C-alpha cells in the first residue's frame, strides 16, 4: 500500500513521440475528448489549451464527477517527453483526502516509434499532526541533504 | 503532498557527467557524498543492477540505521534521466509504517548542462482496510482506464 503500481511498461505506439504527444497533449482536442468519452465518461468539460504545461479536465465517470490535472514535467519530442496526471474525485467517501496520481513515460522506441510506461499511486493527505511531525523531520533532513549534495557534486566537478 | 526539496538547480557538466559521478559504476564519488552528510557505517556501494541498487549506512542524531532504494526509472543521456530514492528507517518509531520517496529528476540544461529537480513525497503504509479498499478500486480502474487508452490510440492510428 502507498507504493507505485507499474500498470504497464510494454506498451508500444507504432507512430513518433510527436504524433503521439499531438494525438493525447496537443492542439486538436478531439481525438482525447473522445478517448476520455469512451473510458465510460460523460459530460467532459471543454478541454483547455495547455497553458504553463498544465491543463485541468472534468468529466463525470459512471456516476461522480471527477477533476483531472495533466503536468507535463519533461518535452523531448526528440527522445521522451512525461507527463503526470492526477485524478480526484471531490464526492466520493474520502475524496477530498486522496488522489490518484499516474505518471506517463514516453520514450523514443525503435524505428521512430513511441513506447509507453504508466506508474500509478494512491496519494493520501489530511493533517495527522503524528504523521505531519514525521513528515517535517523527513523534509527538512531531505532538504539538508539535497543542499549537501549540490554544494559537493559542484566542488567535484570543479578542480 | 509533492514538496519540492529543489528547483532550478544547474550543475555545470552535460547530463552523463551528473550520472557517472552520482550513479556510475565507480560508487566512490557517491560513497564519499553519503560520508559527508554526516553518515557513518556506508557500505561499499553497489553498482546499479537491473536498474536498482540498495545502499545501507547509518546515520547521525545517537544513530540510526537507513535502507535506502534507488531506481533508475527512465535514462537518456541525451535529454533526461531520473532516479527514484525510497529511504526506510526501520529502528525509528513508526518506521515500519512510512518511507520517504525522492524524485531526482536531471534534465538537458542549456549549452550542455544539467538542469536538476528533487520532489520528496512520504508514504505511509499499513493494512488499513479502508485505505485499501479505495487503492485497489484505483490501482483497477487506471488499469481499465489505460488498456482503453491504448487500443483506442492503437484504433486512431491504424485509421
Amino acid at each position: 500500500m502507498g507504493s507505485d503500481t507499474v500498470i504497464d511498461e510494454k506498451i508500444n505506439i507504432p507512430v513518433p513521440l510527436g504524433t503521439v504527444f499531438s494525438l493525447l497533449y496537443g492542439d486538436d482536442t478531439s481525438y482525447i475528448k473522445k478517448i476520455i468519452e469512451n473510458q465510460n465518461n460523460f459530460n467532459v468539460c471543454d478541454i483547455p489549451k495547455f497553458v504553463n504545461n498544465a491543463r485541468e479536465i472534468t468529466y463525470t465517470k459512471k456516476q461522480t464527477k471527477c477533476i483531472v490535472t495533466e503536468t507535463i514535467e519533461h518535452m523531448d519530442l526528440n527522445s521522451f517527453f512525461m507527463v503526470k496526471q492526477i485524478v480526484r474525485s471531490p464526492d466520493v467517501p474520502y475524496g477530498s483526502s486522496f488522489s490518484v496520481h499516474t505518471r506517463f513515460f514516453y520514450s523514443w522506441g525503435d524505428h521512430n516509434t513511441t513506447n509507453m510506461k504508466v506508474v500509478t499511486n494512491v496519494v493520501w493527505t489530511g493533517k495527522s499532526m503524528l504523521k505531519g511531525t514525521i513528515e517535517k523531520g523527513s523534509i527538512d533532513g531531505q532538504r539538508s541533504s539535497t543542499k549537501q549534495l549540490v554544494d559537493d557534486l559542484k566542488k567535484i566537478i570543479s578542480n
